[PDB]
């Protein structure tokens, strides 16, 4: 397993003034990146000729006319939403998103106006809903909540300050009901089921750290630490070989290796040990890193106008 070279990538531009395709999810069919974009939009990659069509967006969306909205999006975020986490439950074709603002919404194979199934657990609101996975046997979601305090535009004081109000929970598509697994998080980010579907990984994107949740077994409840990283993680996705593609929008060391040769993510074992690392640009800033059957990785971000394609 060499150094990907991240340098050259191709690049599938939203139109617009859109940026931050934060996550990069396929659906069951293996139809192109769907995309949570800053406009509070989740756009699908339709091929060069198409380009991206409008597939779904939070009812708040819609009810404030965010369609025709003239300012910047900063500002109306937490009027029109932000969608952050994807994930597709490939027995239905439904769609779950993480929504920062609007929390975990769902929407249908025909898309359309998303529908709300949790804004708060355990009585306490969700105000940075952010990373999701999803149980395909069982249909169960796995979401993060980052924080109580911060909400996603100020995502770097999360760090800044060391805050721990962050939640894991799981949300029961039979019960509708919404389960807080672990609260006093550091920042969770990205989760990730494991191939086996015995626990969940974690991306601690302060603290700089995958951890383990336990979901199945004896040890269910329990978290552990996975392994510490030499970079600041955001989302957990496999990699389609029993490991994980971990995306580190930042460094934690600057090395010095060269010009355009910053650690921008890592690959991680099922047992916790690194594995690849991929190395490019300091601009990329991934978020999210989806490897494909066909040699090809797409990857996310916050800030690029932009998917990345690399290999």
């Amino acid at each position: 397993f060499k150094t990907i070279d991240a340098r050259r990538s191709q690049h599938l531009d939203l139109g617009g003034s859109l940026v931050g395709p934060e996550s990069v999810a396929f659906d069951g069919k293996g139809r192109g990146p769907y995309s949570g974009v800053s406009d509070g939009r989740i756009m699908r990659w339709n091929g060069e000729a198409a380009g991206w069509s409008t597939y779904t967006y939070s009812p708040s969306y819609t009810k404030n006319k965010c369609a025709a909205s003239t300012l910047p999006t900063v500002q109306t975020e937490s009027k029109c939403g932000r969608p952050l986490g994807l994930r597709f439950h490939y027995k239905t074709g439904n769609l779950y998103i993480a929504d920062a603002y609007m929390g975990l919404m769902r929407v249908g194979p025909k898309g359309g106006e998303a529908t709300v199934l949790a804004m708060k657990a355990d009585g306490v609101p969700l105000r940075f809903t952010n990373g999701v996975d999803i149980d395909q046997v069982t249909g169960d979601v796995y979401f993060t909540d980052s924080s109580m305090n911060y909400q996603r535009s100020q995502h770097e004081q999360v760090t800044a300050t060391k805050d721990s109000t962050g939640r894991l929970m799981k949300y029961d598509p039979r019960t509708n009901q919404v389960t807080v697994l672990q609260s006093n998080i550091t920042y969770p980010n990205g989760v990730a089921m494991s191939a086996d579907r015995t626990h969940l990984i974690v991306a601690l994107t302060g603290p700089c750290k995958l951890m383990r949740h336990w979901i199945r077994g004896p040890k269910t409840g329990k978290s552990e630490p996975f392994v510490d990283l030499p970079g600041y993680p955001d989302n957990v996705r496999p990699d389609g070989k029993g490991g994980y593609w971990i995306a580190l929008h930042r460094e934690k060391y600057e090395l010095p290796f060269g010009p355009d040769s910053h650690l921008v993510a890592m690959r991680v074992s099922a047992g916790g040990k690194l594995v690849q690392q991929m190395r490019g640009p300091k601009s990329l800033r991934p978020t999210e890193v989806m490897e494909r059957k066909d040699g090809k990785i797409y990857m996310g971000n916050v800030e690029l106008p932009y998917v990345g394609v690399v290999k």
